[PDB]
């Protein structure tokens, strides 16, 4: 028993991790055979990145403007290219420790893990979601651009996230592997904001459900509502509509706790009218949206990956 | 900015992680040189597991009944014999992926990440503390024991953890790698309990200084107190005393905010008497105590592992 934010382990992850120096800007790369991938305004300069103009900027590079380190071992970049805001920077050895990976996109509402890096060199691993305003709440530092978070299905690293950037609120805000941003953001320095989020209702039900199978059960009660009367509900609170998609994804949760989903949800509803009234839930004052159904039927089951 | 729990990156611990198999108990093992680590309980069956004499059991067993498997790969046990609470398991492969490494035991109140491990393929990463009363709120399922806790000083692994058990409040109780338990537990089936538990003050005092970096400041007031007016209060609601080496351990983070540590104890004061009354900080709705002074330079500075 027990309930942790638990990231998947970062090994697979680790052996990818570069760091790519072009000019006075150095940030990470993520080697994949033989192509190291990048943030696209690491050939920006202080002046570049108020208004940049990035086939310009990049025409005027060559392959040797671009320094790579894995490790202690320098690699030659022998081709460069920009896909949409990453910059692909081919060179001359293939990564020997590329995993199976993928190229994913997520969903808001879902969760992955982000191995922080500095220098090419990992720091420490974390869990976090997409946030409906597709930011997401990370933890991060000058040097970090390039990292990445991902999810690990048995062998296959899928990668979904790479960072790009800090908002002014101190989310984060990045682009999947494709280079394209998650979101309404620009790798630009403007005013951007990341604009009104909503709390991720079906994933504050499977965290009631991981209470229950732990032994939190206070909040239970007898009542029942419908999938419209609380959505009613949900919309006050800032919630987010539950569908009946989300009802048959908390289906398995529901069959474990013998708590019909419906009954889960007039909990809630009791929750967010009353407060907790200082008790806690897994550890939590707050009603916790970062684990996904998923997210609970793996630690409160015990899945691996190899 | 942000601010996360955050583990070390698991890669260098993953690659030392085995399953070990002794009749038809199966668990993880810890691999490093030419040795496999793993708890002794391990040769224990259901009906040993009431008083078990573990000397006995031993002498009763040989070099063949105990199977490691290293991935897809059997190692054959050259040797075995019991330190404490952990069986050394002699095989005749070196681990070529031994990382530079010691053996340490920690203090409560300090932390370490936990690579969660079941049949020897690791699972999930997340960052525990060890309690006051010398458990950890762990995430563990049947077939976790032999997971290890670790830290990482730039290249070298210090484990510090493995997993023995499961309290019946549904926290973790376990040994140093030496086999010498943490705390007033034992190998064997009784009805051991946990044992009262206090807050850890310091580490409590070290998130408040990474709230304010991170920009979280209305529990700020302009109030002093004094050590003892102080420690006179942390009695009342259960936090451990605060000595003046805290107060020194917390100077980094005083000057780097311009806050004196014991300004930050009247703002514990104030959140300890008063509540939140409805706010937040960094995210919880609660006063959190497991990251050390240590911990909040880590990722309020940035420094990385190879
Ligand atoms: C990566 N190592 C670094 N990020 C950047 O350098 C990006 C990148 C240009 C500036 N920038 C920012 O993150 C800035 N933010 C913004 O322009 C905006 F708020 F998002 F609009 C800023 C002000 C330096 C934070 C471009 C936007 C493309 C990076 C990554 N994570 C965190 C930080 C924190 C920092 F203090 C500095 C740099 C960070
Ligand atoms: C490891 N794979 C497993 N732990 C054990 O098998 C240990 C070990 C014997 C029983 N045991 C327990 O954890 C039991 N707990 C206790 O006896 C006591 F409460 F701590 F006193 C119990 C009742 C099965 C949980 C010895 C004590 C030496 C393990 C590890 N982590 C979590 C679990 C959860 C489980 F449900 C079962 C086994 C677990």
């Amino acid at each position: 028993s027990g309930f942790r934010k638990m990231a998947f382990p970062s090994g697979k992850v680790e052996g990818c991790m570069v760091q790519v120096t072009c000019g006075t800007t150095t940030l990470n790369g993520l080697w994949l055979d033989d192509v190291v991938y990048c943030p696209r305004h690491v050939i920006c300069t202080s002046e570049d990145m108020l208004n940049p103009n990035y086939e310009d900027l990049l025409i005027r590079k060559s392959n040797h403007n671009f320094l790579v380190q894995a490790g202690n071992v320098q690699l030659r970049v022998i081709g460069h290219s920009m896909q949409n805001c990453v910059l692909k920077l081919k060179v001359d050895t293939a990564n020997p420790k590329t995993p199976k990976y993928k190229f994913v996109r997520i969903q808001p509402g879902q969760t992955f893990s982000v191995l922080a890096c500095y220098n090419g060199s990992p720091s420490g691993v974390y869990q976090c979601a997409m946030r409906p305003n597709f930011t997401i709440k990370g933890s991060f530092l000058n040097g970090s651009c390039g990292s990445v978070g991902f999810n690990i299905d048995y062998d296959c690293v899928s990668f979904c996230y790479m960072h790009h950037m800090e908002l002014p609120t101190g989310v984060h805000a990045g682009t999947d592997l494709e280079g394209n941003f998650y979101g309404p953001f620009v790798d630009r320095q403007t005013a951007q904001a990341a604009g009104t989020d909503t709390t991720i209702t079906v994933n504050v039900l499977a965290w009631l459900y991981a209470a229950v199978i732990n032994g939190d059960r206070w909040f239970l009660n007898r009542f029942t509502t419908t999938l419209n009367d609380f959505n009613l509900v949900a919309m006050k609170y800032n919630y987010e509509p539950l569908t009946q998609d989300h009802v048959d994804i908390l289906g398995p949760l529901s069959a474990q706790t013998g708590i019909a989903v419906l009954d889960m949800c007039a909990s809630l509803k009791e929750l967010l009218q009353n407060g907790m009234n200082g008790r806690t839930i897994l550890g939590s004052a707050l009603l916790e949206d970062e684990f996904t159904p998923f997210d609970v039927v793996r630690q409160c089951s015990g899945v691996t990956f190899q």
